[PDB]
């Protein structure tokens, strides 16, 4: 399971999403609701299955754990138009998420 060491990512994820731009990103890109995404999206996250992960031990480090959030975000750039609805809500969370690691590194 999670290394306490890893508490502060346990945190940041929380807070990631709790924000409302995180909408998109809570769950995987579900193919009932969005066409074409795995076609150009090789490797998806989300942070449901970062949260998973984090809790049962899967991240080691928290340079794996950011990987995954930063994954998250350079996913949504790749697939959806800057000024999109999606695409604008990556943006904001990505400052989110630098803004709560830059506390930290
Ligand atoms: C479950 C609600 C919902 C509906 C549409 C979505 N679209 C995206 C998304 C993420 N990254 N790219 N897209 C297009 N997340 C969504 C969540």
């Amino acid at each position: 399971s999670m290394h306490s060491d890893l508490t502060f990512c346990e945190i940041i994820l929380m807070e990631m999403e709790s924000h409302d731009a995180a909408w998109p990103f809570l769950e995987p890109v579900n193919p009932r609701l969005v066409s074409g995404y795995r076609r150009i999206i090789k490797n998806p996250m989300d942070f449901s299955t970062m949260r998973h992960r984090l809790s049962r031990g899967g991240y080691t480090s928290s340079e794996e754990f950011a990987a995954d959030a930063l994954l998250v975000f350079d996913n949504c750039q790749t697939f959806n138009e800057d000024d999109s609805e999606v695409g604008k809500a990556g943006h904001i969370m990505r400052r989110f998420f630098e803004s709560r690691w830059e506390e930290f590194y």
